[PDB]
């Protein structure tokens, strides 16, 4: 198949009113368990919801569920697709554990592929804070000048239903759910390959109102989701966010018309104000007193503006 390493992506099918959901969940999780451990690595799962909560919460994942649709001809859940492979009206079904392995090692094929993805992530501070995603790759020779597309997920483990889970058990929680698509169409940015063979895409982006906390960023080359002959997933690769390096710079603010400092483990404002609040790095209103090392939000309410000064205990 190619010159570079090749991981799997699965797109599994999913609503929290769907009794059958978590039995799809762990089919596919004990699948994956099943395979030789170098592929176990190797195997990045998402979950895309519809008509529920989450695409409720966040409609953009509802028009992933209508492109993916659109593609292959999802006719019920928990259904899933290995790397796009499946032509549309195929076999989405989500068998015994050994079936689900054996959909997955079709998907790995000779372990190799035409065209690799790396990842380079930086968190933001606070709630308020961008994070970046830089993506760099290749392809293999007989990939440049063909329409190939990159598109990128923020995925949530250890995520609380946003309504109880259909057919759940106690302490019951998503995992690897796709929140957000960084491409602002969700089939994906069009690739500009060099000659060489290599691309970048860089994203900035702000969570859309989740936590940081066990987040992941899967980015995938594929083919075009309009291809009905071709539109698979090439390949793909994924980074912890929440793990990953804080961005190192700060914005060039304008001269504060503020000046916060720390003075005895608390945050002083001199400047007059109506009301000051300090949010702690995970957006949590605290009590501003024996303040511990990390960067804190304060909004302050003065001279009929609401400012945000970012503070940091050292």
């Amino acid at each position: 198949k190619g010159s570079f390493k090749k991981n799997v992506v699965l797109e599994v099918f999913t609503a929290e009113w769907c009794g059958y959901c978590p039995g799809g969940k762990e089919r596919i999780a004990k699948a994956i368990e099943m395979l030789d451990d170098e592929y176990k690595e190797r195997v990045f799962q998402t979950f895309v919801h519809y008509n529920d909560g989450i695409s409720k919460k966040w409609p953009r994942v509802g028009q992933l569920f209508i492109a993916l649709d659109q593609t292959l001809g999802i006719p019920g859940f928990p259904t899933f697709s290995v790397c796009r492979m499946e032509k549309k009206g195929e076999n989405l079904s989500i068998g015994a554990p050994i079936a689900i392995k054996n959909k997955i090692m079709k998907g790995f094929g000779d372990g190799t592929a035409p065209a690799e993805v790396n990842l380079k992530l930086t968190k933001g501070a606070t709630p308020e804070d961008v994070c970046t995603a830089t993506f760099t790759g290749k392809v293999d020779a007989d990939l440049i000048g063909k329409p190939l597309m990159l598109t990128a997920y923020v995925l949530k483990n250890n995520m609380k239903p946003i309504n109880p889970q259909n057919g759940a058990g106690d302490g019951y929680l998503h995992q690897h759910t796709v929140l957000m698509i960084l491409s602002t169409d969700v089939k994906g940015d069009a690739l500009n390959i060099a000659a060489d063979g290599s691309f970048t895409i860089k994203k900035e982006f702000k969570l859309d109102g989740f936590e940081i906390k066990d987040t992941d960023v899967l980015a995938f080359v594929h083919h075009p989701m309009s291809n009905a002959e071709n539109h698979s997933i090439i390949n793909a690769g994924q980074e912890s966010l929440d793990k990953a390096e804080p961005t190192a710079t700060e914005q060039i603010v304008a001269t504060p018309s503020v000046k916060a400092y720390v003075q005895n483990g608390k945050i002083v404002v001199e400047e007059e104000y109506s009301k000051m609040e300090v949010f702690n790095a995970t957006g949590q209103l605290v009590k501003n007193e024996s303040l511990v090392p990390g960067v804190y939000v304060v909004r302050i309410t003065a001279n009929g503006v609401m400012h945000f000064l970012k503070v940091l205990v050292p």
